[PDB]
């Protein structure tokens, strides 16, 4: 009756869903994430933020991404919409708001308190182990290889006991390809051509692959995920894609959850410049406004059951419900420009 | 530690009106290990019933009750002399649920075949309504016969020296109550003749009463008898249900009268679905994916009944019955198909 996490893992993923409702199956590929030992570390691809790799074990190898603490669970994020490091603690919160929308698009991702000394030390690659360093109160701490990694900007534990969150690789078989957001930033003082053309969406449905198929119907979905977290760092998206489709899957959402107070309206550009949306989406967005429960509440009910939990502060769960209200708003007006036999696109997935 | 959820919770948030097991191997397989390997804390025996079975209490956070049908034939007995005759088979329960999922029906609850050793497991929480029917044989095995309707010391169930082979059954939660009402296709269980067996017009006869009229009761009533034909289950004169506000579904509830036979194949059991010419659709479908597949249905039931622990569980000879079973059950709906048209004999419930 044995069935190892992994196996679970690879035999879980369509081209139209990454996770599956049952927490059964999800609870035991998180529960071997949490506690499979560490048998290689390194710093991983390359990348622009802080990073490691690890290798845990089992019947076969399945590497996962950790992305260290950086940041209080309470600071505030100011600057530019994409200001900040990774946090670590936004990657466990939009994977389970990923499932609780029924998105189903974003690897399974756990917290974890890895002991650096024990575990990762004794396994690192020579690239990731000379860029530990302690701090001034002789912390062990490691700085990385990266383009943003310097000796002064270091991820530190508590004694040599690092929190951070785990990232599940998808399979061989489901490669990621990526492609430029069509609604990314300029990531200078200038200004993106749908900042200043209201009519940009026009001007994108012309050319594949948005003429036609899921994908910009996706990009919708995901700006409205984006919207929630409060990512507006998705400069470029990325997709599966087999025989039987393809989808724009929710992978580096940890630019998220910087500022509980401020909402990026310029992250919803693709649901209110082209006014279309995806029924199924819809349809699960009405019923998040109509439980009983709100969001938050549901949010955190999932998030209570992670390790490193607390996950978010009452401040950014009271902020999933306003920005909730601040959809229905852009659908709604949607609704009133064009018409909602026109807004409303069934394509049943 | 986290992360954990019990089989046992599991199996409660599992059922719905429509299902009570799911696709899922790994919650199946979940919950089926923990049957086989749970310890278990009270063992009884209630003096109703007709059947010798047991009630064990398996250990968790909540307790979790299980039906224990033991072993009463070798592997291959035959049993004739009436369609219903016999003692419950043990691994007839553990095949009719394998074959409930392969055939994508969801209506039976788990079911798993188990070592028990009587001296250690059972003995030492027996009630004592059970401990006081405990007897040996003349090779001095370990055997207790039971408080029930047809139960006596002349005919107990033995193990070998202290270890009883049997199959666990799962105990549905006090949630999904289990009705019972008598099934229109009764048999007569005398030399008297139902019915149905002088009538082949029966059927109008049902339609007009409650609760068939409406509903997917007379549907379910046909796959069950398409269930019950390819097992060999004559014995469905009361059938059992589940309802809530959302629907009902007759369930595959005690299914241990059984593969008795692999040389006859009792049509009888068939009348719902050939007297009626009614037949759900997505069981239509799944039938004609069954037959049309290269590896033939005995083929994949013996792979899924493969991981229990007292496996082998049907000789050859009555997995060889299925497939001839599934063709006469093929033959039957395309009968129905020639003397009405296959517009009105496939109904779309959606269910
Ligand atoms: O030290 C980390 C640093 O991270 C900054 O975020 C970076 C900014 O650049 C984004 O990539 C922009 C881009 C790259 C290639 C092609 C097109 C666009 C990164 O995704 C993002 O992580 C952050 O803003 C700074 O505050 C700083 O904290
Ligand atoms: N869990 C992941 N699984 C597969 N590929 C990933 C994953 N995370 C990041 N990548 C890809 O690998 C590189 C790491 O930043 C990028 O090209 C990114 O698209
Ligand atoms: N798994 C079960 N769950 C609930 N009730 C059962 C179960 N098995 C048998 N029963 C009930 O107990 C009796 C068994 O002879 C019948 O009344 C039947 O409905
Ligand atoms: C934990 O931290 C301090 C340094 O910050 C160290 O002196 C102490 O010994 C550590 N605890 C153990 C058990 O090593
Ligand atoms: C989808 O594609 C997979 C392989 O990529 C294939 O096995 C399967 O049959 C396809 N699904 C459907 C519903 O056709
Ligand atoms: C079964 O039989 C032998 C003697 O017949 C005995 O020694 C053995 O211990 C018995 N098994 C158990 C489990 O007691
Ligand atoms: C019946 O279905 C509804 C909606 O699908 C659901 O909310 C309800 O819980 C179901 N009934 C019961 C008793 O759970």
């Amino acid at each position: 009756f044995n069935i190892h996490a992994w196996d679970v893992w690879h035999d879980m993923i369509s081209v139209r869903a990454l996770t599956v409702d049952s927490d059964v199956e999800i609870y035991k590929v998180l529960k071997a994430m949490s506690s499979a030992k560490i048998t290689q570390a390194t710093t991983g691809y390359k990348g622009t933020q802080l990073k490691a790799m690890f290798s845990l074990d089992g019947p076969q190898i399945q590497n996962v991404v950790f992305k260290p603490k950086r940041y209080s669970r309470n600071k505030i994020i100011l600057g530019t919409p994409y200001e900040g490091y990774d946090r670590h603690n936004a990657e466990i919160a939009a994977f389970h708001l990923d499932r609780l929308l029924g998105f189903y698009r974003a690897p399974p991702v756990v917290g974890r308190y890895i002991n650096l000394a024990a575990e990762v030390l004794p396994v690192a690659a020579k690239k990731l182990a000379t860029t530990f360093i302690k701090d001034k109160d002789e912390n062990l701490c490691f700085y990385g290889k990266c383009l943003y990694c310097n000796r002064k900007e270091p991820a530190c534990a508590s004694n040599v006991t690092m929190e951070g969150a785990l990232i599940l690789w998808l399979p061989e078989k489901w490669p990621v390809l990526k492609l430029p957001h069509p609604w990314r930033r300029t990531y200078n003082k200038k200004m993106a051509k749908w900042e200043t053309d209201s009519h940009y969406c026009e001007s994108v449905v012309i050319k594949e692959p948005y003429t036609k198929g899921p994908r910009l119907l996706d990009l919708i979905d995901t700006s409205i995920f984006d919207f929630l977290i409060g990512n507006a760092d998705r400069h470029h998206y990325e997709y599966i894609e087999n025989e039987n489709g393809s989808m724009v899957i929710h992978l580096d959402n940890a630019k998220s959850f910087g500022n509980p107070f401020v909402d990026e309206k310029s992250i919803l550009s693709p649901l209110v410049q082209c006014c279309r949306l995806r029924s199924s989406t819809y349809n699960r967005l009405k019923i998040a406004t109509s439980n009983e429960n709100s969001l938050s509440v549901l949010l955190d009910k999932r998030l209570s059951i992670d390790p490193i939990y607390p996950i978010l502060t009452s401040d950014h769960l009271l902020a999933l419900d306003r920005r909730l209200l601040l959809v229905q708003d852009a659908v709604e007006k949607c609704f009133k420009e064009k018409n909602k036999e026109n807004v409303i696109i069934e394509d049943h997935l």
